[PDB]
């Protein structure tokens, strides 16, 4: 995983947020957390070959701290519709 990377999850909030993962200016997952720093630690130790590739091929990490888990759920849902990124199903 790049060290830009690593860098920014261990600095992320313990807040509501959505996530995008890109490649080359192109998200390649998105996901959302109760509280982001909480939820991208859990990419330093990839608990799956998914999450694995996602840390791996990413050049980028977006972080976008919304409201309240209400915000979270349909902004994730609308980006990832808006997207289609490789690795959300």
């Amino acid at each position: 995983m790049k060290e830009k990377i690593r860098k920014k999850i261990l600095l992320a909030p313990e807040e509501p947020g959505v996530y995008i993962f890109k490649n080359k200016g192109v998200p390649i997952y998105i996901g959302k957390a109760k509280r982001l720093s909480n939820r991208l630690r859990s990419y330093l130790n990839p608990q799956t070959e998914k999450v694995f590739r996602i840390g791996e091929e990413a050049d980028e990490l977006e972080t976008i701290v919304v409201m309240n888990e209400r915000e979270a759920f349909i902004l994730e849902a609308n980006l990832i519709k808006k997207y289609r990124p490789k690795y959300n199903v």
